[PDB]
C-alpha cells in the first residue's frame, strides 16, 4: 500500500518502511586508474575500512531492511540521522541535499512488467562522501549494470576519474533506465491508441484510467528527479568538482527531455480518453438516426394503416378503386419521401 | 459557521471565532535532561511563572474561547495583540511571523470522517520564546500525544535540545498528521474511482464534487504550509539553534512531498469526472440500442399488422389459401431480417 | 484627451457631501459642509484629521482640495479616474492610494465597484469617494467613542484603519460569493434547470474580475509593508502587515472561488447527462414493454376471411395467458441489469 | 505564409500585402532643438546618422527595398537584419551587436467586423544616436511619441535615443492593451450570444475568438522575450539608466500575457457552456418525448386490447364500454402526469 | 529498434531505405565549379585534403561500406559513423577538434496519407569540406546547389562553415513548407469538424494529433542543435557565419512556437466536435420528437375510433368521419404550434 505514515516515531530512529525485505548483500568496487578490486559480503565490517580509501570506491548496501548496517555505515561516515531515516525511508520523494562532508541524494528506480500494467519503485539512495560513493537499496539486481562492466574492464574515461565521476555514472545509468521505462510505456501508449481507435469498449476507459495513473506518478517522481539535477548542476559543492559540472548538464538535460516525453504522454492519453468520449457521442448519433429513420418512416406509416382501419360504419373512403391498393400507393410515396429525405440529409 | 465576522472591530479586540467552546484545559510540561514535571490545571495564574524557567516548557492551552487567559498571556509573555487576535482568529490561513522576542506561527490540523465525507480543521497557534513554547488549540484530542510520551519517557533526542526542537517536534507532528489525512483520502480516491469506472449512480458526482472541494480546501491549507516551512527553514532568526535548521529542513522536505500528493489528487480527481461522464454516456448509449433494437423489430411488424385490418373491400386476400400463418412467417422473416443486420453491426 | 486633464470617467454623479472628523486624544470634533473653504484650515492641523471627500463628480472640490493641500495635478487625474486599477504611488509628502469597495447584490449577481482614493499626508489623510455610501463606518464609530487604540495614534494608524475597513468588506463580499457558490453547487447537482449555467458563467466571471482587482491590491499592500516611507510610522508597520496578511487570504480563497467554479460547470454537464440516462430507462423500459405487447394487440386484429381465433377459452383472455406474462419476462431483463 | 524559398539570406524580398503607401519622417531632436521632415527620398534622410543628438526615423512603405538597402548599408547593417525587416512573418525578436540594437514587434488592427484581426510588422534599429523605424502601412501607434517630441513634454527630449526606443516599445505595449480591451468586448459580445440565444453557428464563433488567441499568444509571447532580453542583457548601447523603464514595460508585456491567458480560458469556458446548454436542450426534448410517449403508448395497447378480433369477446354489449375506456384513459394519464409532476417532467 | 545488446562500436543501418545508391560531389570555389556524380570512393577520396570547400553528398547509407569508407578516411570516428548509421535518434550536435557532427531530421508529409516520414541526414563539416549522408533519393538541398552551380548569392565567396549553414537553412525551409502543408490539413479539419462531423474527422484529428507530437519531438532537438551551433562558436565555424546561424535559430523558434500552436488548436478541435455532435444529436432528437408529437396520438385516436366493440359514437354523428378528423387536424396544428413557439424545426 501506500503507507505514506510512519506514525510519530522519532526522527533518530531508523525504521525500514517498505515490503522488500528478504536479500541482503553488499557489493563493494574500489577502483583505481590502475588497480581494479571487487569483492561481495554480507559483512558490513570489513566494507567500513574502505571509508578513507585513497582511491575512489562504490559500496552497494543491497537490501536496507537490516537497519544494523545503515546505522553502522552513519556512524562511520558521519552520516546525519535525519539523512539515515531518509535512507530507510523508501517512499521519500528524490531530493538532492549537501552537507560539509557529503552530498546525500534519493532517486526511484523504476520497473515495467508485460502482460500486466503496473510500474514498480525501488529508492536507491546514494551519497557521495570523501572520494567514495555509498548506494542503498532494497532489492537484489539493479539498473547500474553498465556501469559494473564499464568500471570492471576499464571502459570509458570512469576510470580516470574520482568518485564525482562515479556518482554522474550512476545518475546517468539510472536516466537511461528512465529513458527505457518511457520507451516502454510509449509501446503501451500505441496499444492503447490502436485499441481506442480501431474497437472502444467499456474496458478501454479502466485501460486508459490505470495508463494515466501511471503516468502521474511517473510525472510526481519525475519532477523532483528534475529538481534534483538542476540543483547538481547549479551551484557546484566543493564535494563536486568542476571538471565532472558539464557531465552532469548531460544528464540534467536528459531529465528534462524525460519531463517533456512524460507532458506528452499525459496529453496523448487525455486525447485517448477524449477520442473514446467523440467516440461514444458519434455511436450515440449513430443509433438514433436508425432510431429516426425507422420512427419517421413507420410511425406515420402505421398512422394511415390506422386512421384508414377503423371501426367506422360505411365510412366514404371505402369503394374507390378497390380501398385496400388505393391507400398503398400513398403508403409508398410517403416512405420514398422520407427516404430522399434522409439521403439528402445523409442519415 | 464558516463565515468571517471580526469586522467592525478595533485590531487589539480578541473575539473567538471558531465553534469548540467545551473544555479549557491547560497542560504543562516543563522537562530538561535530569527531570521532568507535568501540570494540568484549569487556572493560567499557575501557569504564567513558567515564563522565566530555564529549562524547555510546553504549554497547551486548549479551547481558546477562553478569551481572558489568552489576553493574560499576550499581556505577560509579551505578545503583541494582532498576534493575540490572529491566534483567535480561527479562519486566519497558515503562517509565520518572526518578531525579535518570539516566533509566532499558525497551522492547521485536520480531521476527516471516513464515514462521512466533510473535512474539518482547527488552527493551532505556536509561540516560540527562546524558553518555552505555548500552543493554543481550540479543542482536545490532538495529534501532539505521541510527543508528550517522548518527554515523559525520555525518548528520542527531545529532551536533550532546547525549546525550539519542541516547536520543531510540534509541527513535524502536525506534517505526520497531514500525512494520514493525505493516506484517508488516497483510499477515498480509490474507492470513488472504482464506483465511477464500475457502477456509475446519480450520488456518484455528488461524491466527487465533494472530494474535489475538499482537496481544493486542502490545497488552500497546505500551500501556506509549505511557504511557513519555507520560511522557517531558509532564513532562521536567533530563537531557533543551527542545530535545528536541518530538522526544518526535514520537515519542508516533508510538506513538499504533501502538497505533491495533493496536486496529484486534484489531476486524478478532475481525469475521474470525465471518466464518469463518458461512462454514463455510453450507458446511456446502450439503453438507447436496446431501444432501437425493439423499435426496428417491432415498429416495421406493427405496420405489416396495420396493412392487414381494416375496413375495406376486396384485397386479394380470399382467405388467401389460409394465409395468416406465412403473413406471421414473412413477419418473422422481417424480424429475422432486422436482428441479423443488427447482429453484424454488434448492437446485440 | 490631454495629458494632464482632471475629467470625472465615473458615471456617480447625483450626490455629494464632505466629511471632516479632526480627533487627537483630548477630543474630536466632526462636521460635514458642502462648503470646502471649511476643509482648508485642518490641512494645517498637527493633530490627525480624517477628510471624505464624498463625490468626485464636482472636480472644482477635487481640485481646489488637492491644489489646497499640495497634491499633484496628475494625483488629481488618477483621483478623477474612476476606471483604474488599484495602486500605491509614493511621494515626499504624500502617499497615494487607490483601492476599490464593492458591492454585491442578490437577485442581480453582478458587481458595483466604486474607486476610492486615499491620500497621507503626514497630518492628515483625504479619501476621496465616488458616491454616498462607505464601508468606514465601524472607523468613523471607533473615533466617535474613543474605541481602539485610533484616536492616540497618528494619521499612519487612520490609513491603516481604512485599509482594513476595506480589507474587512472584501472578506464580506468573499462570504456572499461562498453562499452563491454552495446555492450554484445544490442547484447543479439537484435542479440544473437552465438558468443555473448562466449564473455559473456569470459568477466565474464575477471571480475573474475579483481576482483581477485582488491581485493588484495584494501589490499595494505589499509595497506598503515591504518599505516603509517616511511618512509611514515604524510602530504601524506589524499593523499593516496585518492587513496584507488577510489580503493574501482574499486572494487565497478567490483562486479557490474559482477552482470550484471550474468544476461546476462540469459537473452540471455530467449531472444533466445522468439526468438523461434516466429518461432513456423510463423511455425504454415504457416503449419495450408496451410495444412489443402492442403487437401483440395487433396481431389478432387482423380482420381476415379465415383465421384461428376460433379456439378454446372463448375468445380474448386466451391471448393474455402469454401477453402479460411477457411484460413480466421484460422486468426480468431489466432486474438483470438494473435499468429500472 | 512562410515559403521564401530559393532565396539566400542576403535577398531583400518584401514579403507582406501593402505596397500602395510610401513615405520617409525625420524627428531631429536634441534637449532645445527640434526638426520635423517628411519626404519620399533617401538622400534628405542619409546625413542624419552622424548627428549627435537623438533622430527618430522612420520608414513607412517598406515595399520598395531599394530604400532599407541604402539605409542598411550606409548604417552597417547585415543584409540577414534587412531580409528580418522586410521578412514581415518573421517573429519579434530583439538581436544585439556591437553597433546596433535591432528590435523587431507587431503593431495589431481589430475592427469588429468578421471578428478578424490583422497584424503589421514594424522593425526598430538603435545605432549610436538614431532610431530607423520600418513599417509596412501608413499610420501606427506612436502619435503619442509624435506630440511629445514636438511639444517637448514629458522627459523623453532631456534623454538619448536609448529612451527613444523605450517610448516606442511602449507606445507598442499601449496599443497592445487597446487590442486587448477590444478583444475582452468580442468575448463578452459571444457571451451574451451564446448565453442568450445559442445557435448553430455559434460554435464557429466560439471558436474562431479561441484560434485568435492561440494566435495573439504566438505574438505577445515573444514580447516576453524581447523585453526581457532588453533589461536582463543591458548591452551598453542601452544605458544603464533606462534599465528600469525597460523592467516597467517587461511587467507590463507579462500582465499582457495574463490578460490574454484568462481571455482564452473564458473562450473555453464559452465552449464548455455551450456544450452544456446543448445537452440540457436536448435533455428537454426527449423529456417532451417521454412524457408523450410514456402516455399515449400504454393508450395505444389498451386501443388494441379492446379493438382486437375475437370470436367471443366477454365484453361484447356488457355495459357502456366507451365510457369505461374513456375513464380508464383518464385514470391512468392522470396518475401517470401525478407521476410526472413528481419526478417535475412536465 | 534493429539493433539490440549490440557493442557500442557496430555499424548497423537500421532505416529501411535501400532503393538507390548515388555519390554526388560540388567542389566549388570563388573562381569555378565542378560537380560530378558516381557510386565509386577512389573519386570521392582526393577531396579531403583541397583547401577549396567541397559538398559530398552520400545519398543512401544502406551501404555501409562507403560509409566506413569515407568515414575512416576522413578522419571520422567509427563512433560517429554508427551514429550516421543509426537512424532512430534525435537530432543531435557534437563537437570534435577537427570536425562538427550534425543529425537532423527532414520530413515529407503527403496529403493524401496523412502520415509523415522521416529520413535522417546527416552533416560532418570539417575544415574544408561538408559530408553529407543521406537515407534515400530525394532531397530539398537543391537550392543549395543551384546557389553552388549559378553563383547566386555569397555562398561561393564563403567558406565551407557557410556551405554547413546553407544546408541547415534548406531543412529548416523545407520545415516551413511541411508546417505550411500541415496549417492547410489544420484548416481543412477545422472546416470539416464545424460543418461536417464524422468519424473519420476523429480518426484524421488523432493522426494529426500524433504526427505534431512527432513534429515538436524532432522540432525541439533542432532548436538545441542550432542554439550550441551560434552560441558555442566553435573554432570550425567562422566568427563572421555566427550570425547566420542565430538567424536560422530565430527560424527554428518560430516554427516552434508554431508547431505548439498547431498542438492548441488541434487539441481545442476535439472540444468542438464534441460540441458539434452534441448538436446534431439534439435536432435528430428534434426530428424524432416532431414525429412523434405529430403522429403517436393520431394512431392512438384512430385505435380508439378503430375499437371493434358495438357501443360508440357511429353511423355519422354530424358526418362523424369529417368530425373526428377535423378534431386530429385540431390536435396537430395545437402541437406544430407549441413546436413553433418552442423553435423547433
Ligand atoms: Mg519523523
Ligand atoms: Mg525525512
Ligand atoms: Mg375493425
Ligand atoms: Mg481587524
Ligand atoms: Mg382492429
Ligand atoms: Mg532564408
Amino acid at each position: 500500500k501506500r503507507l505514506s505514515a510512519k506514525k510519530g516515531l522519532p526522527p533518530g530512529t531508523l525504521v525500514y518502511t517498505g515490503k522488500y525485505r528478504e536479500d541482503f548483500e553488499i557489493e563493494v568496487m574500489n577502483y583505481s586508474i590502475e588497480e581494479f578490486r571487487e569483492f561481495k559480503t554480507t559483512d558490513v565490517e570489513s566494507v567500513l575500512p574502505f571509508r578513507d580509501s585513497s582511491t575512489p570506491t562504490w559500496i552497494n548496501i543491497t537490501g536496507i531492511h537490516r537497519t544494523d548496517v545503515v546505522q553502522r555505515v552513519g556512524e562511520f561516515f558521519g552520516i546525519h540521522p535525519l539523512v539515515l531515516e531518509d535512507i530507510l525511508n523508501v517512499h521519500q520523494r528524490p531530493k538532492v541535499e549537501f552537507f560539509e562532508n557529503y552530498v546525500f541524494i534519493v532517486l526511484k528506480m523504476f520497473t515495467y512488467d508485460k502482460n500486466l500494467h503496473e510500474l514498480e519503485s525501488e529508492q536507491v539512495s546514494l551519497i557521495l562522501t570523501k572520494n567514495c560513493v555509498l548506494m542503498f537499496q532494497e532489492k537484489i539486481g539493479d539498473v547500474f549494470d553498465p556501469v559494473r562492466e564499464r568500471i570492471r574492464y576499464n571502459r570509458g574515461i570512469i576510470r580516470k576519474k574520482r568518485a564525482d565521476y562515479l556518482l554522474y555514472s550512476l545518475i546517468d545509468a539510472l536516466v537511461d533506465d528512465y529513458f527505457v521505462l518511457l520507451e516502454k510505456i510509449d509501446d503501451e501508449i500505441d496499444v492503447l491508441e490502436e485499441e481506442v481507435l480501431e474497437r472502444p469498449e467499456k474496458e478501454t476507459v479502466q485501460r486508459t484510467h490505470q495508463l494515466k495513473r501511471n503516468l502521474v506518478e511517473l510525472r510526481k517522481t519525475i519532477w523532483p528527479l528534475r529538481e534534483v539535477l538542476s540543483s547538481l548542476y547549479r551551484d557546484v559543492p566543493p564535494l563536486i568538482e568542476k571538471e565532472t559540472v558539464p557531465y552532469f548538464r548531460d544528464v540534467y538535460d536528459h531529465t528534462i527531455q524525460i519531463a517533456d516525453t512524460v507532458e506528452t504522454f499525459r496529453d496523448i492519453v487525455s486525447g485517448l480518453l477524449d477520442v473514446y468520449l467523440s467516440s461514444v457521442s458519434n455511436k450515440t448519433n449513430e443509433v438514433m438516426k436508425v432510431l429516426t429513420i425507422i420512427a419517421t418512416i413507420f410511425m406515420p406509416l402505421t398512422f394511415i394503416a390506422g386512421i384508414y382501419g377503423m371501426n367506422f360504419e360505411y365510412m366514404p373512403e371505402l369503394r374507390w378503386k378497390w380501398g385496400y391498393p388505393v391507400v398503398l400507393a400513398v403508403m409508398g410515396v410517403i416512405a420514398v419521401i422520407m427516404v430522399v429525405y434522409f439521403k439528402k440529409k445523409k442519415w
